[PDB]
């Protein structure tokens, strides 16, 4: 019954918005500034990232310290977001921490996406904004490890999803199934099969001319593994590059090669 379907994505909506207090439509204003309630302060060279402490050791390094740590704030509202997803919480324990292990940084990059557009990101809840180029121009080993993100951004930004066709999407992410190492792959399979049917019907009624979103959408989860492989073997490079650097254990939890 579409009824039912509905219903779910009423759900996962509002748990969404409820997990996530940077969502598309907030971001969206911030960045298309003429809603200008509140604009961000701009860091586009090393002078102005000296001027963002007045208002909002190595430059590039705590850069990526302060990347890092927004990660594990995703990562701990991904965590919360999934409790609500229906069934998630009765799955085998094992197979929870897997699907969240697996799942979390495709989730991660594409709601990233949604902080920015051809020319940055939006940081500090929006308070911020990074620019591609500076970012660009940062040291070797942290030069390029957000250029790939800007790059999927674009191609997935054109799709002109919003929250609510998010919700749905990422609920889809987390349940796969073919996570490496799932003891129950089956009733996994079967809730996915009810977020995708969720989600069907949502691209539909929310975008009913867009044709095939729907595989548009499913298919943009190649770009979402790619990005992944790529942003792991960067972590395992800076490790050696830098044996004083540090990296949070719930981040280092999720990150075990092969
Ligand atoms: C940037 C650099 C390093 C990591 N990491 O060690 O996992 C993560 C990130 C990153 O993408 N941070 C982030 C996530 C969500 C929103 C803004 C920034
Ligand atoms: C939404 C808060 C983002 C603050 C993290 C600062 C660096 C973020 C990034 O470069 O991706």
């Amino acid at each position: 019954e579409s009824a039912d379907l509905r219903a779910l994505a009423k759900h996962l909506y509002d748990s969404y918005i409820k997990s996530f207090p940077l969502t598309k439509a907030k971001a969206r204003a911030i960045l298309t500034g003429k809603t200008t309630d509140k604009s961000p302060f701009v860091i586009y060279d090393m002078n102005s990232l000296m001027m963002g402490e007045d208002k909002i050791k190595e430059v590039a390094i705590r850069i990526f310290q302060g990347c890092q740590f927004r990660s594990v704030e995703a990562v701990q509202e991904i965590t919360e977001y999934a409790k609500s997803i229906p069934g998630f919480v009765n799955l085998d324990l094992n197979d929870q921490v897997t699907l969240l292990k697996y799942g979390v940084h495709e989730i991660i990059y594409t709601m990233l996406a949604s902080l920015m557009n051809k020319d940055g990101v939006l940081i500090s809840e929006g308070q911020g904004f990074m620019t591609r180029e500076f970012l660009k121009s940062l040291r070797k080993p942290f030069g390029d490890f957000m250029e790939p993100k800007f790059e999927f951004a674009v191609k997935f930004n054109a799709l002109e999803l919003d929250d609510s066709d998010l919700a749905i999407f990422i609920a889809v992410i987390i349940l796969s199934g073919d996570r490496p190492g799932l003891l129950n792959v089956k009733p996994i399979e079967d809730i996915q099969d009810n977020l995708l049917q969720a989600l069907e019907l949502q691209l539909k009624l929310n975008h009913p001319e867009s044709s095939q979103l729907f595989a548009k959408l499913l298919q943009k989860m190649t770009d979402l593994r790619q990005i992944v492989t790529e942003h792991v073997q960067l972590l395992q490079v800076i490790k050696k590059t830098e044996t004083d650097m540090s990296l949070h254990p719930l981040l280092q939890e999720i990150y075990k090669d092969l």
